[PDB]
C-alpha cells in the first residue's frame, strides 16, 4: 500500500508514535517518506547481504527474520514479510523497540540526513488528525 501523508499521520498517531521516546510525529512521517516513499512494499538490499523491509526500512540484520541473513537477529520477533503488510502495526512495533535501543531515530539513515534539524512540522501541516 502506498499510503497518503495525512492517512499515514494518523495511521502512525493512532498507534502511538506521536512524541513515541520525544519524537514529534512529523519526524516519523519524514522518515517514512524518505525511507520508503510510504509505500509498506518497499524493499532494499545492502551491502553486506541484509534487506532492509517496509515503510521503515527495518534492517534484517538485527530486527527481523528473512531466512536470507547469515548471523543476524531477529530482535523484533517477526519474519521480514510481516513488515510489508499494508497493515503498519508490525512495523510500528518494531520501530518503537528500535527507537528505544540508545540512538533514538539515528538508527534511519534517511532521518539523520534529511529530517533531523528541519521542520518536521511542515510533514503533518494541514491533516486532520
Ligand atoms: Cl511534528
Ligand atoms: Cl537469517
Ligand atoms: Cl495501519
Ligand atoms: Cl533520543
Ligand atoms: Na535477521
Amino acid at each position: 500500500k502506498v499510503f497518503g501523508r495525512c492517512e499515514l499521520a494518523a495511521a502512525m498517531k493512532r498507534h502511538g508514535l506521536d512524541n513515541y521516546r520525544g519524537y514529534s510525529l512529523g519526524n516519523w512521517v519524514c522518515a517514512a517518506k524518505f525511507e520508503s516513499n510510504f509505500n509498506t512494499q518497499a524493499t532494499n538490499r545492502n551491502t553486506d547481504g541484509s534487506t532492509d523491509y517496509g515503510i521503515l526500512q527495518i534492517n534484517s540484520r538485527w530486527w527481523c527474520n528473512d531466512g536470507r541473513t547469515p548471523g543476524s537477529r531477529n530482535l523484533c520477533n517477526i519474519p521480514c514479510s510481516a513488515l510489508l503488510s499494508s497493515d503498519i502495526t508490525a512495523s510500528v512495533n518494531c520501530a518503537k523497540k528500535i527507537v528505544s535501543d540508545g540512538n533514538g531515530m539515528n538508527a534511519w539513515v534517511a532521518w539523520r540526513n534529511r529530517c533531523k534539524g528541519t521542520d518536521v512540522q511542515a510533514w503533518i501541516r494541514g491533516c486532520r488528525l
